[PDB]
């Protein structure tokens, strides 16, 4: 139930990640995620 410590069930109970999409949720890159991607923001 608790993902490592927070509590969300779909938050990977190991590193608390994978919130939405595997790429950058906007650029489609794997090197970085959605919080580490500018893409003309
Ligand atoms: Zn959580
Ligand atoms: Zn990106």
């Amino acid at each position: 139930v608790k993902c490592f410590n927070c509590g969300k069930e779909g938050h990977t109970a190991r590193n608390h990640r994978a919130p939405r999409k595997k790429g950058c949720w906007k650029c489609g890159k794997e090197g970085h995620q959605m919080k580490d991607c500018t893409e003309r923001q």
